[PDB]
């Protein structure tokens, strides 16, 4: 009973882009930051409607980051959300089948930071990322030490599961 | 009698896809690469189309840059194209005017690498030469893309950008701008 539609941020207005928001804010429970909510805008959206209540999201948005020393097109999933009352229904399955098929169709491998969540992701195909990850901090790489054990990727070409990733630079988490 | 559509690229039809690699070559004289043709996937596609035959292209990519200590979203234009026959027109004008709204609603800066034909038709609608310092990674360190420095433009909606700032954009292969 639940309508899907994807659209790019440039083709949201104004208020849609504020319900989004108001649903993060209320899906989350005072976890997602203006930051959060920045990462969010850009890329693709997946936004589940229940008639004209948007009831769930996901996006996915272009990151360009490093696989060991490989330059690797990514498309990475943001802002992950089903309204409380209508969870446990299949929705986040439904946002993540189509998250894929994005995925697929214009990156060479997905990345999510995963609450838990975890289970839903591995049940479409997702699997914890086993290498080491870095962050730019003051124009400089570190360890992501935090995230690791909590980035999962999804690889339709094969991609190294065991290597090391470098993400792009953002305020926020950069994960 | 041109028709404009904005598409991402998991919009596209394969159909779209295979017109705008052979509108690529054909437009470029054969300096657009493997790696050019990469970066144009991932983003939005604005495309002109005469009836049903695509003849003009722009591509707008999400990029992650650092201008000066500040993280900026950027969108980066590429693949800018229109066939031989149709230049001169003012469908290039129309792509970038689509390019511009796109980027306002979108991200906070627009940036992309001019040519020769390029660069009037950027200024003409409101890009400008970046004056900063530009760089690159190269082995996960950065170093000056001095190559591009003076080439690059930039573009804010509402303007307000230090354009000598210096920029550090993203990884990606081929050419980093
Ligand atoms: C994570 C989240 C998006 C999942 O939304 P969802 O719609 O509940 O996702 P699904 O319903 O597809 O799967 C949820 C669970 O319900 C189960 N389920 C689905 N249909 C069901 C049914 N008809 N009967 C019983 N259980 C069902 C699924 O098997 C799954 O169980 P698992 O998590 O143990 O696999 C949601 O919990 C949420 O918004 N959390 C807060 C925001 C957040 O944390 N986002 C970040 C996640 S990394
Ligand atoms: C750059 C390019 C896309 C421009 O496409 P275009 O459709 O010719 O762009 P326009 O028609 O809007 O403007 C092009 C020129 O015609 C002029 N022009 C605009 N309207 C015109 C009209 N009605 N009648 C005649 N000339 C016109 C513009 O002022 C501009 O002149 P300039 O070169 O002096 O600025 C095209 O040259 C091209 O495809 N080049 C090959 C690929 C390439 O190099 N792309 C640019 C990479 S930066
Ligand atoms: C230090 C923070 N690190 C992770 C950052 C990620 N941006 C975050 O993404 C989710 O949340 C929100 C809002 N904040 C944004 C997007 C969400 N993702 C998706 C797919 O929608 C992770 O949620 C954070 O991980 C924390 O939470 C889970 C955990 C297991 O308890 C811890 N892991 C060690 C903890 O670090
Ligand atoms: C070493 C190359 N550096 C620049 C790289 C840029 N990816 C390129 O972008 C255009 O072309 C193509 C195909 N390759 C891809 C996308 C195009 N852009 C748009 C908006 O569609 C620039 O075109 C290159 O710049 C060269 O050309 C101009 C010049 C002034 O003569 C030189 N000096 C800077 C020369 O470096």
């Amino acid at each position: 009973g639940i309508e899907y539609r994807s659209l790019h941020t440039s083709q949201l207005t104004l208020s849609e882009k504020e319900a989004l928001y108001d649903l993060l804010i209320e899906g989350f429970e005072g976890d997602f930051s203006h930051d959060d909510f920045a990462h969010t805008l850009g890329g693709m959206h997946v936004m589940a409607f229940d008639q004209q209540k948007l009831v769930g999201h996901v996006a996915i948005i272009q990151r360009h980051m490093a696989l060991d020393n490989t330059p690797i097109s990514v498309g990475y999933v943001e802002a992950m959300v089903v309204e409380q009352s209508y969870r446990r229904q299949g929705i986040g399955r439904q946002l993540m089948l189509q998250t894929n098929k994005i995925i697929a169709s214009c990156y060479q491998l997905g990345l999510l930071s995963a609450s838990d969540g975890q289970k839903l992701y591995h049940s479409v195909g997702w699997q914890i990322w086993k290498g080491k990850l870095f962050e730019l901090k003051q124009g400089s790489y570190i360890r992501s030490i935090e995230e690791e054990g909590g980035v999962m990727g999804w690889k339709a070409g094969e991609v190294d599961f065991t290597a090391s990733l470098y993400c792009d630079f953002r305020g926020g988490d950069q994960w």
